[PDB]
């Protein structure tokens, strides 16, 4: 079952951009514009974005249509590079949770921190299970194993420790390897037609997807979930108060829009292919992944099954390689953020910063083998972000006389509504029942209703409401000025 070609071509591809990495920094027409472009669209692109999107496009429930994490991650960029990105440096911020510690204060930061904390880790869940599954794939070694040696490297690689402009390297060996696989991909004698079965249906339903009069406000309720949960994030924010200027952000924004748009396309086109496989002639034969409950594998399995031995060699594992180098940066991200913004603000960093890295590699893998999904994985690490946090940027960016006790009212009730509402994907019931709700095979009543949505508006407008009120109590003195816990007014 162990391939050793796979191993060595990981290996090779991975000490091919180690080597340019460093090469880079032994170095250390105007063109950086198009790098800081790459940069900041290597940042969402990566594993587990292209096999999100291709998981999304693959499973006949979604569909092309209800794939909206490619689109509203970019809209979400653009909304971003119009109207947040502007606002975040005049003001003078240097990170993207700096703004909550300012006003609601560090113990709130912290509140506030655990949805971002749970954030990262969902989406370090969908990355090491999109990796663990192309190694699985090229290496032929089990799921499982896969994923915990995978995750443990990544995690020895940041516990141990030049390595510069790797981002724009990773990103277009995805590029390369994607767009090299899918002409071969698209010319394999199983795949059908994709014009074909978009619209209509040869071996499962049609992978554009439809949706429902009914769905419509769910369907929204999704989009913008995705748009403006993925707004309030910290690889993003770094690097637009990172840059100099402020038109340069925007355009960087913009650049990064197009970017994530475009690469989008290759992971529509391979879920596409998947979808118009007939997997009986392929070599992975029957049953199909998604009845085999790999229907988050699919991106791997195409690009193993669908090329040939050479293009597979060479395409799979330059983006096995690429990912396990992406890999280590969210751990990164997400491990100097718990060490600053918890350990260091709110109460030597090195041992406690090893001791997060650990915790978080062993969580994040932990999930990762528990989940059957990386597209779930991603639009529940979006989910949180958008019901928590985003309700809460809006407060300390564009209203104005919001305090804590608004924070925890918003905070409070929209964790109760969410909550309430029931999430299919952890195996939560629903206790409020909305109407249009209707049962699955799990037996978890799904809602019709956009109660993400109205939960998120119902969030801030507590927000706003309970800040304006508390206001008023503490000046016109209906309560009395001793009874202030939190310090707001």
């Amino acid at each position: 079952a162990f391939h050793v070609e796979g191993l060595i071509a990981i290996i090779v591809f991975y000490l091919l951009i180690l080597l340019v990495g460093i090469w880079a920094a032994w170095r250390t027409r105007d063109i950086g514009l198009l790098v800081g472009g790459f940069t900041m669209t290597a940042t969402w692109v990566g594993g587990g974005y292209i096999n999100g999107t291709a998981e999304a496009v693959y499973v006949p429930g979604y569909g092309l249509a209800w794939a909206q994490a490619p689109i509203g991650y970019s809209l979400s960029l653009i909304l971003g590079g119009l109207f947040f990105a502007k606002p975040m440096r005049s003001k003078g911020y240097v990170t993207m949770l700096d703004p909550f510690q300012q006003i609601y204060g560090k113990r709130m930061g912290g509140l506030l921190f655990i949805p971002a904390l749970m954030g990262e880790m969902f989406w370090a869940a969908a990355i090491f299970s999109a990796l663990g599954a192309t190694i699985s794939v090229i290496i032929d070694v089990d799921m499982h194993i896969s994923v915990i040696i995978s995750a443990l490297i990544a995690t020895l690689y940041t516990l141990v420790g030049s390595v510069a402009y790797t981002d724009v390297v990773q990103l277009f060996c995805i590029f390369v390897g994607l767009w090299i696989s899918v002409p071969f991909a698209l010319s394999h004698p199983a795949v059908a037609d994709i014009g074909f079965t978009a619209v209509h249906a040869k071996y499962q339903k049609p992978w554009l997807g439809t949706v429902d009069s009914s769905e419509v406000y769910s369907w929204l309720d999704s989009f913008l979930l995705l748009m403006l949960g993925g707004i309030p994030w910290q690889a993003y924010f770094q690097r637009v108060l990172s840059s100099s200027s402020a038109t340069y952000a925007q355009v960087l924004s913009f650049l990064a829009a197009f970017g994530c748009l475009v690469m989008a396309i290759p992971a529509i086109l391979i879920g596409a292919i998947g979808a118009s496989t007939d997997w009986n002639q392929t070599a992975y034969g029957l049953p199909d992944p998604k009845t085999t409950e790999e229907a988050d594998m699919i991106l791997p399995i195409v690009l193993q099954y669908l090329c040939p031995v050479y293009i597979s060699f060479f395409g799979l594992g330059a983006v096995s390689a690429a990912v396990m180098s992406s890999a280590d940066s969210s751990i990164l991200s997400a491990s100097s953020m718990f060490a600053r913004n918890i350990y260091q603000l709110s109460f030597e960093i090195v041992w406690v910063m090893r001791i997060t890295v650990f915790v978080f590699g062993a969580s994040a893998t932990a999930m990762a083998l528990l989940t059957k999904t990386v597209y779930g994985l991603w639009y529940l690490s979006s989910d949180l972000v958008y019901i928590v946090i985003f309700p809460q940027l809006l407060c300390v960016l564009f209203v104005k006389g919001t305090n804590t006790y608004g924070a925890v009212a918003g905070y409070v009730s929209g964790l109760f509504l969410r909550i309430t509402g029931g999430e299919p994907y952890l195996y939560l019931q629903p206790l409020i029942f909305y109407p249009g709700y209707y049962p699955d095979d799990n037996g978890i009543y799904n809602q019709k209703f956009p109660f993400k949505t109205l939960a998120m508006v119902t969030s801030f407008l507590t927000n706003i409401c309970i800040s304006y009120l508390a206001k008023y109590l503490f000046e016109s003195g209906t309560l009395p000025p001793k009874l202030d816990v939190f310090d707001a007014v």
